[PDB]
């Protein structure tokens, strides 16, 4: 009912789990906890997630409610009401400096570099040659990927599930949640992700699963969901996926290199 997750920290040689066994369990479960660097201020992000949906009467972030999909050439960005309790504000990195408040873009840039370090520690453990990392990761092994900083609010007045079962797109998700609600289908039972506001929740997406399907330890994009909320809940996440402006989505074939599977666009769909 409550999942037991391995905990890691970012140190000098990438991810430091307690030992090599723990790291292998974590990567194999597809979800683990990552301690939040003590210098990293998350308070502006927390407030944005509590406010973005409220409209221009609420300062300083309520006005972002009015930036809907039409203000962007990209269908998927801005404020969106979902079918579940969730509503969201989503923005890819190319737009952070112009659109987000400056302190929110800063948070996004910190998360991007933190996510980059986590991703490289994961690629090394998969036995992929370093010179293939950039193309395998669609740029995320450097700072060339696509990055979404996404803010979530669950409308407890809506009778739906919070957010229905899904696997993330992309390579790596760093999730900041401070309230009960997240659930993962680790083995075959649904389990609650325990609350720990001093850690992020890290999991992988479909592009990571595709990439590593033929490795020694294939990595899985874990199915997860948010249960029906009786009171409001908010959260936010940093999502890394392939740059899509490159082209392809790849699978690594040991001893041979990268095989193109599909495109950036058709995978999101
Ligand atoms: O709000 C959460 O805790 C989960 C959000 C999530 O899984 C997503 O945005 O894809
Ligand atoms: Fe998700």
């Amino acid at each position: 009912r409550t999942a037991d997750l391995e905990r890691a920290r970012l140190g000098d040689d990438g991810l430091d789990f307690q030992d090599d066994a723990a790291q292998a369990r974590a990567f194999a479960q597809g979800v683990f906890l990552l301690e939040i660097p003590e210098w990293l201020d998350l308070s502006a992000g927390d407030r944005f997630a509590r406010q973005f949906f409220q409209g221009t009467g609420v300062e300083p972030y309520g006005k972002y409610r009015d930036l809907s999909s039409e203000h962007f050439g990209d269908e998927l960005l801005g404020y969106h009401s979902r079918v579940d309790q969730l509503e969201q504000f989503l923005l890819e990195r190319r737009f952070w400096g112009e659109v987000y408040p400056s302190e929110i873009a800063t948070l996004g840039e910190h998360l991007t570099l933190l996510s980059h370090r986590v991703l490289r520690s994961v690629l090394a453990s998969a036995g992929i040659p370093e010179e293939d990392w950039h193309r395998a990761s669609g740029g995320c092994s450097e700072t060339n990927g696509s990055y979404h900083l996404t803010f979530n609010h669950y409308r407890s007045a809506h009778q739906d599930i919070g957010l229905s079962s899904h696997k993330d797109d992309g390579f790596i998700t760093v999730l900041r949640t401070t309230a009960q609600g997240l659930e993962v289908n680790r083995d075959d039972v649904w389990e609650k992700v325990p609350v720990d506001p001093a850690c992020f929740v890290v999991n992988f997406g479909l592009s990571m699963e595709i990439l590593t399907s033929a490795c020694v330890t294939p990595l899985s994009a874990i199915m997860h969901r948010v249960s029906h909320q009786n009171f409001d809940r908010s959260s936010f996440g940093h999502f890394s996926s392939s740059r899509c402006l490159d082209d392809g989505i790849y699978r690594y074939l040991p001893s041979a290199g990268l095989e193109r599977v599909c495109g950036s666009r058709e995978l999101i769909e």
